[PDB]
């Protein structure tokens, strides 16, 4: 507990912090039913090796890991159609959505410093189902949220969007490609239209659903759901998130803006003396990123993709023969269970060794079928919980 | 630069990642010498593998790499003087100060909500030569800071300081223990004083001298300058960054609170739905920082702090046998030359395969002698730098 005047042996102090490991679980143990992180493709083990010792806050010093940046950028804006993309591997979705705030909030206060904008504080547009993150922005840079409510299918009401926008001056608009809650993918074809017509920013949070929708087999997508949120549509910036499902060890986040534009209004003036909220910063997640989707390809992140669409099906098909109440038929690689004592039976779960994680909006059981979940940690689920119901 | 259909091999992908690699500088090569980062400590190569694919940002299940990270607070309170410390190890000093300014402004927003405040923003007095850092959460806090003089020897102001909390309602004061620019040490002793008789938040930004002060040889100290600056003092909080002295890998640094009453500041509430700003977050940090510290016990981290502090007395010797003349008399183990071509020359040096910083406050070449600097790395320096005065 106490700092020690004599130092300790390799062999004690990594059996010690063995023994701590010990007691967490492991994604491939079939215990870890609710994260949407996983393991990490075992080939970015080895690139954490090699550029362990870079710093990306001081890419001077890093030329060739602030390449690969670079090059990560450019393979994940060619994803999302664009070849132009300004970004960044920063830590996280929520550090790349506190990002896009940032520069939602310049661009406002551009505006005020010109005499063009009423607003106080930015007004953002966000739906009730935004991340955590969104509240962190919130809090910490005073702008003014005007939560926009859900439709029925859980996606953001478009339709108030386009009031609000017509009733208020917006800041910006956020819109979601696939909710933390449920995997749902809110309208940003309409989104895009309303804030392009509208002079408004708009951004897109696709921490988990981007490195998920671009790969859908067409069987699991669903008649009327728009699967279109990335730059062909016109938006700002986009979070895309590695290390939920690109495989790749956290930190791994992704910010992209639609041009180098964008940069400007990233800029901090300091008048004593860099775009991301941190400064040293690791260098690997961009190396991983990189190389991750350069060793899959679009062949093999499909088949990864597909492989828990598969058992996502199964899982549903599964609760509803035996009499479990999905919330939704699944869009992405999550379902939700229906419970009025979701809390009691999470711990129920927990205690037979399940870790499921709980809903917001919603009474409900969340599964995410990352990919170290398969069909017979789906099957050993479903004899546990009907068991519970006993 | 395209995604591809087709992936390719883990020997095509490694080798151009090692190509990549090629054109960074690494710390071993005797290039650096302007970073406050170096070579890790070996053994956090196995540790980073082993919690490698952990979350702190969801700790139920990962109860041993969370606890790993109490641990590591635990110990840098020790350290520190403060046995009941309540913290994190975070992803750097640049959030462990973000998290110290969320806390002030938490603390005066409950003020302002009870009419306790005529402050429209927190007032907080920081030193002109505060980090970066304390920029960007200004920028994006919405603060206001009051910009403290330093005195010819670099430090704060005291009595400015304390002139201006009577002549203002002050929210914090920010102290410095190893500034960025010069390693100079504010006088914390008579900021806590100030501190403490009005009621005043404070935090001390020790990032980098947190992990080098309280192992300094007696020889080293220098008359008249006070090196007390832990929560001995009765500080606030304190920022320290084992990836800087403590050889642990980024990302691992550290914000330290005087006790547990300090974690309702840094709540967030959700109306619709953690104290860090990041969110999924890296285990290994705190199995590093707690490793690494146990295994050099203080004998250990004395021993290479002050390897440092003889090269860079060694560095300060030659400098000045050379009629170079550094900024001040080294405090930690850091050296300035001054020089009023001092971009020029940092050019030149670069060509040279010599990477140094330069100075904001004054016009200098910084140095950090980090364990990477040895002896015929500063003889080498010395004979490049005499050779382009020429």
């Amino acid at each position: 507990r106490n700092m020690q005047e004599k130092g300790v042996s390799e062999k004690e102090i990594l059996e010690e912090l063995k023994k701590y490991r010990s007691l967490d679980l492991k994604y491939e143990d079939g215990n870890i039913f609710g994260s949407m992180c996983s393991n990490v493709l075992p080939i970015t083990r080895k690139i954490v090796d090699i550029f362990l010792e870079t710093n990306l806050g001081d890419p001077g010093l890093f030329k060739g890991t602030k390449l690969l940046e670079e090059k990560a950028v450019a393979l994940l804006g060619s994803l999302l159609n664009n070849k132009d993309a300004y970004g960044h591997i920063v830590s996280g979705g929520t550090e790349a959505n506190l990002m896009a705030l940032r520069c939602i909030k310049n661009i406002w206060r551009e505006k005020r410093r010109k005499g063009l904008s009423k607003n106080e504080h930015p007004k953002i547009i966000v739906p009730i189902t935004a991340h955590f993150s969104f509240e962190k922005g919130r809090e910490m840079m005073d702008l003014e949220y005007i939560y926009a409510p859900i439709k029925e299918d859980y996606t953001i009401d478009e339709k108030f969007v386009k009031d609000a926008v017509e009733d208020y001056d917006v800041d910006g608009i956020i819109g979601i490609a696939g909710t933390t809650e449920l995997g749902t993918i809110d309208n940003i074809e309409e989104l895009s239209k309303i804030a392009k017509e509208n002079n408004i920013y708009i951004h897109v949070d696709a921490a988990f659903g981007g490195l998920v929708i671009p790969f859908l087999d067409d069987k699991y997508k669903k008649k009327g759901v728009n699967y279109k949120f990335d730059f062909s549509l016109g938006v700002d910036s986009i979070t895309i998130d590695p290390h939920k499902m690109g495989h790749c060890p956290i930190p791994s986040g992704g910010i992209l803006f639609k041009d180098i534009g964008y940069k400007r209004y990233l800029d901090v003036d300091a008048p004593y003396l860099q775009a991301t909220i941190l400064g040293t910063r690791v260098g690997f997640g961009g190396a991983c990123t990189y190389a991750v989707l350069r060793y899959l390809g679009r062949e093999g992140q499909r088949k990864i993709v597909n492989e828990c669409m598969e058992n996502t099906l199964y899982l549903y098909k599964k609760l509803k023969e035996n009499n479990f109440k999905p919330v939704i038929e699944p869009i992405l690689n999550i379902v939700a269970i229906e419970d009025e004592d979701y809390k009691e039976v999470c711990k129920k779960l927990r205690d037979r060794g399940i870790y499921v994680s709980v809903c917001n909006c919603v009474k409900a059981l969340r599964i995410v079928v990352m990919p170290h979940i398969k069909r017979e940690h789906i099957d050993n689920f479903i004899e546990i919980l009907n068991s519970i119901k006993r």
